């Protein structure tokens, strides 16, 4: 029921699930928009459900729990291509917000809170397309949730508002990321 890294299709929804080999995680897809992770001294993971690719104006409904011990975020994650970049609307984190040290870019107002815009860069890093140096978009919400609607097209308008442009999407999901931490979340998307 569990699997390992990869990529693929379950119940209609694009999923991704990747994992730095530390050991930890347990990633499930479950019936339609559904998965689970469960963690435990995990290393750096991400995995989730969504779509490949993306659209600029998805309206993305999630439901259910997540519960981080640690270092942790709940996101609509992706990327683009040409320019490549690593986006984050980020609706709920654990014991670091990610824009922590990153330089603050605006204010945009989606789906019942205001969220504070952020770039930040990866030097030399793994990405979609092999190592690289890439930005990182965020949106992080100030009011944490695990269930809700994102209008993705407020923030990539927003973002685009302030300078930071993307490329053509590749995949897009409602993600689980932790970085050597403990958890378990349950999320269904649509």
């Amino acid at each position: 029921q569990t699997i390992q890294p990869g990529t693929g299709y379950n119940n209609g929804y694009f999923y991704s699930y990747w994992n730095d080999g530390h050991g930890g995680v347990t990633y499930t897809n479950g019936p339609g928009g559904q998965f689970s992770v469960n963690w435990s001294n995990s290393g750096n993971f991400v995995g989730g459900k969504g779509w490949q690719p993306g659209t600029k104006n998805k309206v993305i409904n999630f439901s259910g729990s997540y519960n981080p011990n640690g270092n942790s975020y709940l996101s609509v994650y992706g990327w683009s291509r040409n320019p490549l970049i690593e986006y984050y609307i980020v609706e709920n984190f654990g014991t670091y917000n990610p824009s922590t040290g990153a330089t603050k870019l605006g204010e945009v107002t989606s789906d019942g809170s205001v969220y504070d815009i952020y770039r930040t860069q990866r030097v030399n890093q793994p990405s979609i397309i092999g190592t690289a140096t890439f930005y990182q978009y965020w949106s992080v919400r100030r009011n944490h949730r695990s269930s809700g609607s994102v209008n993705t097209a407020n923030h990539f308008n927003a973002w685009a508002q302030q300078g930071l442009t993307l490329g053509t999407m590749d995949y897009q999901i409602v993600a689980v990321e932790g970085y050597f931490s403990s958890g378990s979340a349950s999320i269904t998307v649509s």
